[PDB]
């Protein structure tokens, strides 16, 4: 069968909500590592608002890390789609640990690649972050006439074999790049085929069939909020595994580590990576359920396909990850130091599959 | 084999919800005059304001204002101790005015669809009963005696775990393991007088006895009471609830929410097509449970690609390759086909808006009317 | 042994339905600012006025004919081509205007009443009266709750008849088949007969009626005689009190006569079928019989009933008997007036809901007729 | 072995006074015009009479003038009674609008017959009592002091043994008389008992202990609409079997015999009546359901209660039955005469059980 899964570039107007509500995270947190924080952002033409509540000591100027993370993402330019100078911005911030809130999680994992991730969502993910590199740290002679916004999206042809996941073919990249209006579109394509898609994605699973489309649909000047309403929390699959495995629904960014929605999935995403990294399956989806004011998750859940070790059963990898795990809140919190300002960098690009030191949820354990 | 599962559901007044049929409230107010409209409609709120954001193509003339304030109203938010009340609030409406059948999908997109004969309703019983636990207490606060359940606040949620065994990919509930309601409440009634009402008019109504045991462990307000709800407590945004509107955990999805958006979005036509073609195939006795798996390319009409996982309960002689077969003998899946044959210009919406989009047998969701298939 | 049997409903919108419907929206608009109230409320209808009649001694201060109009805008009788139209009607009031722990005072006759509960059904009730009352409320719920561009055609009246085959071993009913479904609908005159048949059997039949009791043989009649596009109090006049049946067990049990709705509740002939209904139904939920009748004998100026006989038609569970079930009774439940309105609440608005879909069998929060008792 | 009462009441009482104005304009119509359609409902309260409903005649009928002589001939002929046919206000709210074995019903409907060999009439002893009670009040009253208001119950102990009711004793009886003010309670009380309770009652169950209550509530003076408001068809059971068998929850008065729920209880009624006169059982509910539009019935049901006769069973009765009644409207419309002005006398006192010669529903067929 063919399965496709997408990423968007930090420019895009939903994962610009995701990287605001994560920046006033993280400016809590560097002066009150016990900050509350439930930080929504919502954007469209000439306005960003924040909303929500926090419990903080921090003295944090929310407008000027709101406006300050936007000229830092590019949208300094009305013609963008956005300007950090004239934009008006609104602020709506209202001022045997158990979980805060009930909830389910899952977290998920698969040898089909070195991280550990389904390989259609390692591949547009890397698409979209090596735009945002090429444009944040490239040449303005070379790269400035690239905008912000922007997404990817990556089809595999796979077999299913006993449950395991073979990638045969890559089937079709398509790539939506905001630019200005100097460049033709030859140059936008060459530019992307040989400095994006031929760089990160291997050339020994295309074939002179795959579909590469760059702009299909037209240019893409016009782009950012102006364009399209944003918000926060409404790229919660692209956040995760791209369309597999499972979801329970609960967005990561302008959530505090006390919020389960996002440490529980941090902590299930340790749980299946370890599993799947010792060599005891070849895929595995884990899901914890919690009830709010209880510490002890209310269910756990784990499911091989399948593909479990001869020897192992998924009753057995239960038995051995409540021996080795701990999905208490508060240890969840110290385990994986998540009172750290360290959420910024999850907001764009995946909160999974990716190589950052201090992303401990993703630093896998041996099982035995 | 033998596990746990969950599943979750939030009342009408929980503040996501609460935005999510704001948006489905202008969306078929558009409709009802304009059936060819687009819409593209977010919703958000917090203390004292709702603002609703987005795009459309209408030639509707519609009070956005005042459909924004009689839905609140209509849901009960009428006062600001509830945690919102349509009188005082502010309202921003920041809505921007902007028999062809062969239209391709604008994205390579991925649509599911998930059926189960573990219900009647052909859906996983963990959704069904955290979904009937809080539709139940909607309706009851809603429609009920003031003099009797007057205390009711409109915010709330419920979670369902569920011990299945699994003989040969077949599910067969086992027992309720845990329940899980959170309600919201005025200051004058005690929690014993709660707990007992929600076990004997809700939880007793709405779950199956024979699933009930005397460990089955349930849960009512457990850390504490919740008088402060709603937008006033927490902050609700259009498509954070894509979980509770479809699977609960169960089944699959590709991302993009459905309230607020018209049917030439094919992340929400596109999905409630997968879901009449497996309640189809599951209503059939083809197989006990079976996820649909729609793949589109842009620019293409039809499908790029179909896929059916029954999980290895299908019915004997109907292999991947006869259910497939089948299926494309008796379903369109190409965008402007799908939407007339559900009837998706047309202002039903607002109806899916809570509740979950999938298991209601309305008149006006055709995506829940099966095929019979042989 | 096999026999048919029939029950029918009629939709809210019939125009003596919609006279106990305002019945009882005035009962609970006294009750909602007087619980003590004594209310004997009468409607009748016919074209362009409702007149309501009869005797309230209460301390509420009621806009009775706003009451009536609301109601019947509710019901959806908004225009003369559906037979009455709540903007112009003339609704006429001719109402005689007249230590709250006591709980020994006496039955005012020799009233009879009379409670039947079956296993038959997960709602306790005789199937072809739950199939007939499923599918005149599932019509309101669709022309009330559904789209008005898809469904806006339907009009209030209406009426539905269910014959169900059954098997009778050892006094035990089996349903074998729905033998026949006779469905009447109000409708404009734009929507054809093929269409009307066609939804009704897809979103109402199908959606109601068990398909493993239903064959190719089921006999299926829907407007059978005929287009019904005239109905309402313009086609047909109403009245309260005179779909009694309807309101209890479609011809199942037994009645001994006494309408319900405009009754508040120290009127025992609408309280003790409550109670009696509660009995039975605790009785069979309980699993000590598969079908019970409770039947009340009360004697005027004496609070307890002079008599209380149980027939479980030869179904009691095995260690049980009639004698031993009557013992149970008496030993849990109590059928002195006063306390049946304590213990079932009944001083309490809770009586517009019972007035259409049949009184027995539905488990809302406010009716405790319906909620069983355990029993041993 | 169990106690059960039945009711009766006058034909002053303010509902039986509906029925009697009902079947009074039926019969009006009917003499002139045989093929009238009528659907007359009445109503009342203190000083007013409404008929209101849909005729379809060729008659030329006097409807208030109708009312009026019918309320004159109740009695009602004074304020001081409850009501005064000269002076009532009397509304007028009635609209005016082949092949007979092929005639469909007229509206749908299910309606049950019974009978018993508990009496003579083949009726229940309960009802048969309290009616007679009743009808003997009006027959002396109307053929000194006695006012048209009135009401008898009647409790008796019975056993039912094998599915036959056995009277044991008269438990109650309760009779309320309205009566001219000048009257002393003892002359009352001995005038009911001497010369209706005790002619009408059978001695031989009656006792020391046989509970006699005559106008136990106080005097009844005023009476009538003055006293309650009134209804056609709100007695329907005290016209047809006092709470034994069954009932199909149609009204009788004021329907000419095209209406089901009255032509088919007649019917239903002769059958019974027939199978139980025939020795073929003790005791005979039958239930026949109609739906509109159809000549033929859509269901027919007999129940004999396990007291058929030896070698019949309730499938073999509804043989004979189909074999030798007709219950298609236009066919027992004509055999029993129903298109005749005869429906004022079955308006108070019940429709069955009675012996006028007019009432061919209770001439029963000798069935083997
Ligand atoms: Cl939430
Ligand atoms: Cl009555
Ligand atoms: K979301
Ligand atoms: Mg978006
Ligand atoms: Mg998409
Ligand atoms: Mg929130
Ligand atoms: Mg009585
Ligand atoms: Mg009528
Ligand atoms: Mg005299
Ligand atoms: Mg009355």
């Amino acid at each position: 069968f063919l399965f496709s899964s997408e990423s968007v570039c930090s420019g895009h107007p939903d994962k610009l909500c995701d990287q605001i509500s994560d920046a006033i995270l993280d400016a809590c947190l560097e002066q009150d590592p016990e900050s509350f924080v439930a930080c929504e952002t919502c954007t469209k033409t000439g306005f960003i608002m924040v909303f929500g509540e926090i419990t903080t000591k921090a003295n944090v100027n929310y407008e000027r890390v709101v406006r300050e993370t936007v000229k830092e993402i590019g949208y300094d330019s009305e013609e963008k789609g956005l300007d950090y100078k004239t934009m008006d911005v609104i602020i709506k911030l209202e001022q045997d640990i158990g979980a805060g809130d009930q909830g389910m999680m899952f977290g998920y994992a698969t040898n089909e690649t070195k991280e550990l991730m389904p390989l259609t969502h390692v591949l547009a993910t890397s698409i979209t972050r090596e735009l945002d590199y090429i444009r944040v740290k490239g040449v303005s002679s070379r790269v400035g006439w690239l905008r912000p916004d922007g997404k990817a999206q990556v089809t595999v042809e796979y077999n299913c074999k006993h449950g395991v996941l073979i990638p045969k073919r890559i089937h079709t990249i398509l790539v939506s790049v905001q630019h200005d209006e100097n460049i033709e579109n030859e140059e936008i394509r060459e530019f992307v085929l040989e400095n994006v898609i031929k760089k990160v994605c291997p050339s020994d699973l295309m074939d002179k069939e795959t579909r590469i489309l760059i702009n299909p649909s037209g240019r893409f000047t016009i782009g950012g909020p102006a364009a399209d309403a944003g918000l926060t929390g409404r790229k919660i699959i692209v956040d995760t595994y791209g369309g597999w495995g499972a979801h329970g629904g609960g967005a990561f960014s302008g959530k505090d580590a006390t919020k389960v929605d996002r440490s529980g999935a941090y902590m299930a995403r340790l749980v299946a990576k370890s599993i799947v990294f010792s060599g005891l399956c070849s895929r595995c989806l884990v899901q914890v359920s919690y009830g709010i004011g209880i510490a002890r998750p209310l269910s756990l859940y784990i499911n091989t396909f399948g593909t479990a070790k001869d020897g192992y059963n998924d009753a057995k990898l239960l038995e051995i990850v409540n021996k080795v795990f701990d999905f208490r809140p508060g240890i969840l919190i110290k385990q994986l130091n998540l009172k750290s300002p360290i959420f910024k960098k999850t907001s764009s690009g995946g909160h999974f599959g990716r190589s950052e030191e201090e992303f401990l949820w993703e630093k896998p354990i041996i099982l035995q």
